[PDB]
């Protein structure tokens, strides 16, 4: 088919008389209209391990927004498309200011960064194998998770020897310059719960540094789609660029 | 003399027209009034690198908070006690919940526990060697810090495979649990500028671990004295247990 890049929408529900506690329904709910159509579709995605998608419900109406790093696997959903019944799907900007898609070529384009600020909307947390969770905005587990999205699924990684300078890079120069409106939840994400922060971080460089500052530009803004850390299949690490 | 232990003393200064942002005038005063004595005892302190006390301003009356883990070398000051004048020397918690002295032997009779909270009322950060600045409450850090203020002060230190034990017990077991009211701050420690952080952070052992547990009962009330992480002579990291 035709090539493949990211991609964000917004579901829009709108329940007559809503539960309590809403977000919570992200999941059931997510899969009722993907399983309304085609419930086969839905059991691979419940049973999968394999999850190549980010859904989270956003803070009578609740909000899903639903990202994947490649195009083609929810393209048909889009195409078919409690009391909760589906309003609208807004897959462009101009319809909600979270949704939209983006090519890999346009991601490579980004301007170079000094500083990069992030609005954790969800829950955001790393996952160190020790597995160790970190609830903190952390400069380089952020970079260090997008470098990681962007290598998996990106048609224009990195080679090894930039991948690992850039590492270093962050290791030695990238600092948290500021943070606002932080809070700490726990959350379920999956089967389990985690703790997670939310708020806005900004990163910066110290160095005056070319390659760094491309990269730097290039993962935040990959993080509108990627999302930030562990568990953004559950919910969890919505991060949008400012 | 008799036995060092560590103690707290809150000095009470009263202005008739206090300055704008009066925190800041901390040093110059703290200085001051030890000057207004002893100019000489005033000097090595100003000149020192060895800066064996802890001072900071509390958040037209200006408190000003000092704190050291030796006696001995701030008694005779203690003897001797803009517009602000020194209304009270308060050296007991009667006279204020963050003022008063505890012997070391005390601090090791302190209970264990499984969850140690602090209030950090001014910013704080941690130093690493690379020297890179952490102003985020990483639970290694937290009590890797307090373990090295033990460790340098205590007439009862861990020995090395205690120590290290320890240190291993922190780096696998030690989770923070929680935090509130968290807020990102850039300010003077002596000559240059440090980011630190304010709030309050809830450590929790994943681990039932007496040793573990017994550790961070004492660094938790240490802590009232030591504070955490780096710049404690310069304002920074004053940390109370809750
Ligand atoms: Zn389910
Ligand atoms: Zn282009
Ligand atoms: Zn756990
Ligand atoms: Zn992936
Ligand atoms: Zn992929
Ligand atoms: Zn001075
Ligand atoms: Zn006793
Ligand atoms: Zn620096
Ligand atoms: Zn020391
Ligand atoms: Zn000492």
């Amino acid at each position: 088919g035709a090539a493949s890049m990211p991609q964000a929408v917004v579901l829009e529900l709108v329940g007559e008389k809503p539960p309590l506690y809403p977000a919570r329904y992200a999941h059931g709910l997510f899969f009722a209209l993907l399983s309304r159509v085609s419930p086969e579709l839905a059991q691979k995605l419940h049973e999968a391990p394999r999850k190549p998608f980010t859904l989270a419900p956003l803070p009578g109406t609740l909000r899903l927004r639903l990202t994947t790093l490649d195009d083609g696997l929810f393209a048909p959903f889009l195409r078919a498309l409690s009391s909760y019944r589906l309003a609208r799907v807004l897959a462009t900007r101009e319809g909600h200011p979270l949704a939209g898609a983006t090519s890999w070529e346009e991601l490579k384009e980004a301007p170079k960064r000094e500083k990069a600020t992030f609005r954790f909307l969800t829950p955001t947390v790393f996952a160190t194998s020790k597995t160790r969770y970190t609830p903190l905005p952390d400069p380089r587990l952020i970079a260090g998770s997008l470098l990681d999205k962007w290598q998996a699924h990106s048609p224009f990684p990195y080679n090894p020897k930039e991948e690992a300078a850039l590492r270093e890079l962050f290791e030695l120069d990238l600092e948290v310059a500021g943070f606002r409106n932080l809070r700490f939840h726990r959350v379920q994400a999956g089967k389990g719960f985690f703790p997670g922060f939310t708020g806005e971080a900004t990163l910066r460089l110290w160095s005056q540094s070319l390659e760094a500052q491309e990269a730097l530009g290039r993962l935040h803004a990959l993080a509108f789609f990627s999302g930030v850390g562990a568990k953004t299949p559950y919910g969890m690490g919505l991060a949008v660029p400012l």
